[PDB]
């Protein structure tokens, strides 16, 4: 259509699947195995990303430009590689990932909403939309185009590590949550086959279902590891929800690390291959997990030509290297050049990465908006966290008889009251892991307000409210205090550093509850990102709210407290009695919970 040096792949008027066919015709070999090779940020350079015609790149956990950066030095660092990229041969613009996984949480400033164990207490699959909507806006304002999210593991013991990753160990919660899709990259249009990857535009960034398939399922909730279940259970628990997210157009899928009884998952054809693309019909790119096809082998990394032949024959298309990017590529060229791995399996991840760069506008828009820089940390986004947060509260007992004052909600005026605990005035510790650093981190290491800077926000002026991280009982007898608000709970974690068979907070927690409340009455905040052994928190408690780890927006918190709006959270997870019972969910045979799934004390506001 009409100019002399006309390249159809580069018209925007043309149809996606036109597009992605005229520039795969053109392709080198080194090209189309350049687009399936994604890199860390860490690695990149512009003649790496020029002379290896890398496809992707990723911030992981904590790879930023600098501490503290602002929004335009994202978008600079991301413009920068970008600028290399588009300076190929064929111009094909990179797609940068990074983990969006609660806000755009690597990034400082930003928005760190409520984790997922928190999201699935809220039974709003429309606050969760919003919250995609908000977390995308975020992201684009540092110039990334492709979040790792939502994770829909079905978490089915929470001993794993990433438990706090997962909405809920029913897979109708998780199934319902899946609204975070459209959230991320707008909803689809009308007609809309289920399996077509799609994102409405630049203001809106593509997604990743992940991790598939059963990493909530692994044995006594070992992070990557197996997953003994039979089909049914598979399909029945673990499954269900990649339907919702093919229905919703999600544009790329993660593979588990997890194996699936025995099998890994990043070697199964017959699940990758399968079932997902030729069963679901899933037309997105599949990418890997961080070195997740060296994971193949044992140890990782010991024959990282099989690694490479295996996943990719299995029907990955994108590699998280992350690193070794020359060694990925010669061993894939070999393979290709060899026929051990053929044109056709090439050109199908190719296909399936153009068709999402095209379908996303990544061709049209490759460089950031600045004007978008401005949506990082917006107020209005706080304003959701903050209710997210909120609604995201489980109340669990509120009275220690059934004859006794409810505590809560506290009054907003009274003469002296105290915050205590670990957990009271620390904001890393309230937003756990993933957020700044991988790990996460302890202390003020993001723009948020703690639990103690939102008590200050919402008393009376004529309350006086003392601090005391750990106070001894005689300090609390002493002080003339009308109540206490204590906050304790889990340190961050993430990923296997959090698998935990002994589930029981770090002291001092309890001992901090106990000489608290044993000398006035209290209202414990536990922070967590899972069910943790509860019942000597809740014998020393007046109230007890299970807070999960609700993000930046602390004043979640209080609005509940104080009564500005009554709790209405639920139990995601089953609340045990014991760890010797795990893993127990509900609808198991022996069901004996605590508390069970679905539990939640109300109050009303006030
Ligand atoms: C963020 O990367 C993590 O890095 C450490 C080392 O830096 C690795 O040991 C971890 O296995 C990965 S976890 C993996 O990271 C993906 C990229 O951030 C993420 O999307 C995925 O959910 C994680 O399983
Ligand atoms: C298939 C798989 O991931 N298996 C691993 C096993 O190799 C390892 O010894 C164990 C560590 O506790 O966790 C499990």
């Amino acid at each position: 259509h009409h100019a002399a040096d006309y390249v159809l792949y580069k018209d925007a008027t043309k149809p996606v699947e036109d597009r992605v066919a005229d520039l795969l015709g053109r392709m080198t070999l080194a090209e189309k195995i350049g687009q399936m090779t994604q890199i860390e940020r860490l690695v990149a350079t512009p003649d790496v990303l020029r002379d290896n015609f890398i496809g992707s790149l990723l911030s992981g956990g904590g790879s930023v430009p600098r501490k503290g950066a602002t929004a335009k030095e994202w978008q600079d660092m991301v413009d920068g590689f970008q600028k290399a990229c588009m300076s190929t041969r064929l111009g094909i613009p990179m797609i940068y990932g990074i983990d969006a996984v609660h806000g755009q949480n690597n990034v400082y400033g930003a928005t760190i909403f409520p984790h997922n164990v928190g999201l699935g207490a809220t039974r709003d699959p429309y606050l969760v939309k919003r919250i995609g909507e908000a977390t995308a806006l975020e992201v684009r304002a540092t110039g990334i185009q492709y979040a790792f999210a939502p994770c829909i593991a079905v978490c089915r013991d929470p001993r794993w590590g990433r438990c706090y990753e997962s909405y809920s160990e029913d897979r109708r919660i998780v199934q319902s949550m899946t609204e975070l899709i459209p959230g991320l990259q707008g909803d689809v249009p009308k007609d809309f086959t289920s399996g077509m990857p799609f994102v409405a535009g630049k203001n809106k960034v593509a997604a990743c279902a992940k991790h598939f398939v059963g990493d909530g399922g692994t044995v006594d909730g070992i992070n990557e590891n197996n997953t003994i279940i039979n089909r049914e259970g598979l399909m029945n628990i673990h499954m269900p929800a990649y339907k919702n997210a093919m229905d919703k157009g999600v544009s790329t899928v993660m593979i588990s690390y997890s194996s699936w009884n025995g099998v890994k998952m990043h070697a199964n054809q017959d699940l990758v291959t399968g079932y997902l693309k030729d069963t679901l019909k899933f037309k997105g790119f599949v990418i890997s997990d961080w070195e997740g096809i060296d994971r193949i082998t044992t140890p990782a990394g010991s024959d990282y030509s099989y690694s490479v032949k295996a996943s990719i024959l299995a029907g990955l298309d994108m590699i998280m290297v992350p690193n070794k990017y020359q060694q990925f590529i010669s061993i894939l060229t070999g393979h290709v050049n060899g026929g051990v791995i053929p044109m056709s399996r090439i050109d199908d991840a190719v296909t399936r990465i153009l068709r999402v760069k095209f379908t996303m506008g990544l061709f049209e828009n490759p460089y950031a908006d600045p004007a978008m820089a401005e949506q990082l940390g917006k107020q209005e986004h706080r304003d959701l966290a903050r209710e997210a947060a909120r609604k995201s509260l489980v109340l669990l007992k509120n009275g220690k008889t059934s004859t006794d004052a409810p505590l809560l909600p506290l009054p907003k005026k009274a003469p002296k009251i105290l915050v205590a605990g670990s957990h009271a005035d620390n904001l890393g510790y309230q937003c756990g892991g993933w957020t700044i650093e991988f790990q996460g981190d302890t202390g003020r290491t993001t723009v948020g307000t703690t639990i103690l800077e939102a008590v200050k926000a919402a008393v009376d002026p004529s309350t006086v409210v003392v601090f005391a991280e750990n106070p001894d009982a005689e300090f609390v007898k002493s002080g003339g205090f009308s109540y206490a608000i204590v906050a304790v709970g889990e340190h961050p974690y993430t990923e296997t550093k959090g698998d935990n068979l002994n589930l029981t907070i770090p002291e001092p927690g309890l001992s901090t509850v106990q000489a608290v409340c044993g000398g006035v009455r209290c209202a414990t905040v536990l922070i967590s990102g899972r069910p943790v052994v509860v019942q000597p928190l809740l014998a020393a408690s007046d109230a007890l709210v299970a807070a999960w780890l609700p993000g930046s927006e602390g004043q979640g918190v209080t609005d509940a407290l104080f009564g500005d709006f009554g709790f209405t959270g639920r139990l995601p997870r089953t609340w045990f009695k014991s760890v010797d019972q795990l893993p127990m969910n509900v609808g198991d045979a022996h069901y004996d919970p605590l508390f069970r799934l679905g539990y939640g004390l109300t109050t009303n506001a006030t």
